[PDB]
């Protein structure tokens, strides 16, 4: 059950059982900083409005 981060510094919070990669999203507006970190099993597909970077690390996004 991985970590993914979301306070600075390294403040992060618990991802739940059956997830393991933790995700960045980016918006068509703010590309420079990423809106909303979580965690997830399966990588979102980017869409048009947000953008979805994941990692199978602790604490990237």
């Amino acid at each position: 059950m991985l970590k993914c981060n979301k306070l600075v510094p390294i403040a992060y919070k618990t991802c739940p059982e059956g997830k393991n990669l933790c995700y960045k999203m980016f918006m068509m507006s703010d590309l420079t900083i990423p809106v909303k970190r979580g965690c997830i099993d399966v990588c979102p597909k980017n869409s048009l409005l947000v953008k979805y970077v994941c990692c199978n690390t602790d604490r990237c996004n």
